[PDB]
RNA sequence: GUUAAGUCUGGUUUCCCUCCAGGGUAUCUAAGCUUUGAAAAAAA
């Protein structure tokens, strides 16, 4: 039902190329969680060139990711190039604060992203530099000096997701998994948890990157205010497929932690023919289009 | 009255240091060197 991913050690979720150190994301993308879960549930017989088909077959609908620090729940929130983790008690008045007056707008939002921001109390950015040594000289092998900015945790942190199917939630319990990038470790634990679904509010929080079908890109973009009140829109890669050893895709997405307006739902519902409808239904199945209500902890997918 | 004979004794006691000063002043580190040379982007 509810799955807590507890990182045993600093993590690495590489983003935006490798070219001082390569930076890590705060919240891992849903493709990473889906890939770890499929890695657990894998069987070496269902192979197909469609990574997400073989991945949707291995599991069920996964709901987006947030932070459980110590009983508290933190949620991503971005204003544009400004990520933060806030407890939902500060998301309540947010829509009121959105089309509130100007100076009150900046007062409130910059009090949220700076003092109410619980990111740095939780997250440290730990640069790690490694090298490679040739086994006969015992001096650094030439050209092998790499760096990466890992995501260290000051206090114990969990990533929270919700999975619908309860059959896999038995062979997922207590598994030690290779969560993330350069061979780091996290533990999964499964617990029964109660979460509402599909509330009809006006302002939702993108818990996961809301994908855009690359057909309504111009449509969605040239009038952007109609769908997102605050957040970031960026072209993101969908990761790396283990089977064929390639990058996955690139799609414009509404980065997790954005504030979406109810209209976006109907918009996405009107711009998908059967083909890409099935495609993006799969995408949502593995966990991309997850919304939460600023009211309370109540999730819903956009299409499903 | 006369005689005759001298004998004993030959430095003792006390005090043997007391009081003040028991180190003072100056110097309390100085000038250098504060990283250098190899490895910056590698094959699948």
């Amino acid at each position: 039902k509810r799955v807590l991913i507890k990182p045993l050690e600093p993590l690495m979720f590489r983003s935006q190329g490798e070219f001082t150190a390569a930076q890590s994301l705060i919240i891992p993308r849903p493709s990473t969680i889906a890939g770890m879960l499929g890695y657990i549930l894998f069987n070496k017989s269902s192979g197909t060139g469609d990574w997400l088909s073989d991945l949707t077959n291995l599991l069920a609908t996964i709901y987006g990711t947030f932070i459980e620090t110590n009983g508290e729940y933190l949620f991503p929130l971005r204003m544009g190039n400004h990520l933060a983790l806030v407890d939902q008690q500060h998301l309540i008045n947010l829509p009121t604060l959105l089309e509130k007056e100007y100076e009150r707008r900046e007062k409130g939002i910059y009090e949220l992203f700076y003092d109410k921001n619980k990111l740095f109390q939780i997250i440290n950015h730990q640069d790690r530099i490694g090298i490679s040594i040739d086994k006969s000289t015992r001096t650094v092998k030439e050209h092998y000096l790499y760096s990466a900015r890992y995501l260290a945790f000051k206090k114990e942190v969990n990533y929270v997701i919700f999975i619908d199917n309860d059959a896999i939630s038995d062979k997922i319990n207590g598994k030690i998994v290779n969560f993330g990038g350069e061979n780091r470790i996290a533990k999964l634990e499964v617990d029964d948890y109660k979460v509402d679904t599909s509330i009809e509010e006006e302002y939702y929080l993108a818990l996961s990157p809301i994908l855009i079908p690359d057909e309504a890109l111009d449509n969605f973009l040239d009038n952007i205010s109609d769908y997102v009140a605050m957040g970031k829109v960026d072209k993101i890669s969908l990761g790396f497929d283990i089977a064929n050893t390639k990058r996955k895709e690139m799609l414009t997405a509404i980065l997790e932690g954005s504030i979406v307006k109810r209209s976006i739902i109907d918009f996405i519902k009107n711009e998908i023919k059967n083909d890409l409808r099935y495609r993006f239904s799969k995408y949502e199945k593995i966990g991309y289009n997850t919304l939460m209500s600023l009211c309370k902890l109540a999730l819903r997918k956009i299409l499903s």
